């Protein structure tokens, strides 16, 4: 029993943003109140959380081109 | 038994985004109150979770192009 | 029982953003209060946890073009 | 008496010429004679004159293209 | 009386020539005779002037692209 | 009177020619005569004049490609 593989994927791809100018761009949030009261936090066992907050955020890219690939083979036996 | 397994794809794939300007952008949020009361937090076995938050967000991309591709090959015995 | 794997992806892949510029960006979160009252906290087994925050951003990269790749290959027996 | 002027043009345009092949050419003109006779010449205040030519050209660009812009902007008081 | 001109020509702009090839090119131009009899020549004020010539020219660019810009602002008083 | 005056041009040009090969050429142009006879030549006040050539050029350039650019601000009073 004989396995011959060949993994030959040719990428030629190009991602772009051609982009003359952003100009003016205004964030202007209202202040907030977050209150939270809890009695008991009990975390274990990977458990990931957050507990209070006020996210304000600008995120402006002059391109913000994002490529992802993932490539994978397994083999069994 | 033989197995003869060929992976060729050839991608050859443009993502583009010509802008000629983006100008003026304006986020006025309002404030507002997210009380939350909870007696008790037993989170456990990859609990993901958020308990209390106000997102002001402002994404802008002078071009936000985004490719995602994925390959798998999986063989068996 | 012979396994003979080629692995030879080509990429020739360009991730690219011309900006002719980005000018006046203004960001003026309204400031907030996130009051956590919490009687006990026991963490463990891996826990990731924020109690109490504001945060405020700006991120401008002039591009900010990201790519990520990940090959991976594995074999048993 | 106040004036504000903005001269924003913003230009994204391509000339571009594929070309597979030019191939062969032949030019063969055949002689000739210029036989000119003037008893005098007064020439004065920015006078370009020839007088007398035979002009033989081959101009052969792999692509030639010409892209010609002008921008202008005159005030006054 | 106050005056504000602002100039921000954005350009973004490429001319180009993809040439596979030019391959052969004969020029053969015939022998000719320019002949020329003057008896004065009294020249002045800024002339420019040729008497007497034959010119054979292979202008042969493998891309001759050719890109001519010019600005200009003048301000008075 | 106060006179304020920017001047921000902004190029992101690109001038280019792919060429894959220029090849044989060949210029072969016939002998010829240029006989002139000119009694007298008084020139003066910036006179520029050729009198009697015969110009044989093989111009080849593996791209031939020119740009010109011209600023000027001028500004009186």
């Amino acid at each position: 029993g004989s396995v011959q593989i060949v993994y030959k994927p040719v990428d030629l791809s190009k991602v772009t943003s051609k982009c003359g100018s952003l100009g003016n761009i205004h964030h202007k949030p209202g202040g907030g109140q977050v209150e939270v009261k809890s009695e008991k936090l009990d975390f274990k066992d990977r458990v990931q959380s957050k507990i209070g907050s006020l996210d304000n955020i600008t995120h402006v890219p002059g391109g913000g081109n994002k490529k992802i690939e993932t490539h994978k083979l397994t083999f069994r036996e």
